[PDB]
């Protein structure tokens, strides 16, 4: 539960494909819809990501991006240790899978209001992360963790 | 300088557009390659901002976005205060040109390594806000202690 580690997830929706990273400590996520899940989109969403919050480690969402010598490479340039996403913890599969269950309601709850898919995944996002739950949001956790963390250091 | 305040920024290279959100008082920045810079495009990048961080207001880069329609309503929508960017601090638009060509020098540093300019453009991101000032603390970690310390108060 390091403020340094992240969960990759693809889920499928309208035959599209939506790439999301969790913060596992905090639930937080960022996504994106990409055209099918290949190394260069995964390396690509990952440099973004870390570029935007201190990625330590990614647990890779399966085995070919684990594989994959374009994501070890996005790894590598962004300082970012590639694991496994193994459920050694079996909670972690369904946890996972509540959230695409929520992010894909949020995304049929958008539909009278975005003509394309990645506008409905960005708002989905947004609810995501402001939702309180403390109640504390997502948004709000991963800030106080990641800001307790640089006080300790 | 509120921990809710951003600005936005679009500069050229390559004949393409590069968007930038720069969080006023951190420095921390995210960016993205846009085919050209319409009130559609301005709307996403914006809508995607406001899921990832708190973002109250916004000093929107000039007055067609200002004037958006389609801006206006991604602002609504995000709970975003859309305002003009007008330099009332003359030091304002000095520092924003030089963050323009301190980018651009980073993408330079680079194109070696990225065939894509939108691959470019984040590892800008990436190295800008890990920079450490000039100790010293980056934008990265400013953004997150500002954002937290408001959080607590
Ligand atoms: O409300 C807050 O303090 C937030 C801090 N980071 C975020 C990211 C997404 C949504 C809300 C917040
Ligand atoms: O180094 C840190 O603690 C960072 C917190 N937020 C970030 C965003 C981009 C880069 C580094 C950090
Ligand atoms: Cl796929
Ligand atoms: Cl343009």
């Amino acid at each position: 539960s390091s403020p340094g580690i992240w969960q990759l997830d693809c889920t499928h929706l309208e035959g599209k494909v939506i790439l999301v990273a969790v913060h596992v400590a905090s639930g937080y996520i960022e996504a994106e819809v990409i055209p099918a899940e290949t190394g260069q989109e995964t390396a690509y969403f990952l440099l973004k990501l870390a570029g935007r919050w201190p990625v330590k480690t990614v647990h890779t969402d399966n085995g070919s991006n684990f594989t994959s010598t374009t994501v070890k490479a996005a790894c590598w340039w962004a300082g970012i240790k590639q694991e496994d996403g193994i459920p050694y913890n079996p909670q972690s599969q369904g946890v996972i899978e509540s959230m695409n269950k929520e992010l894909k309601k949020i995304i049929g709850q958008v539909r009278d209001q975005a003509e394309h898919l990645k506008t409905a995944v960005q708002m989905a996002v947004f609810i995501h992360n402001h939702k309180r739950k403390g109640g504390y949001s997502a948004g709000e956790r991963i800030v106080d963790i990641i800001a307790t963390d640089i006080q300790t250091k």
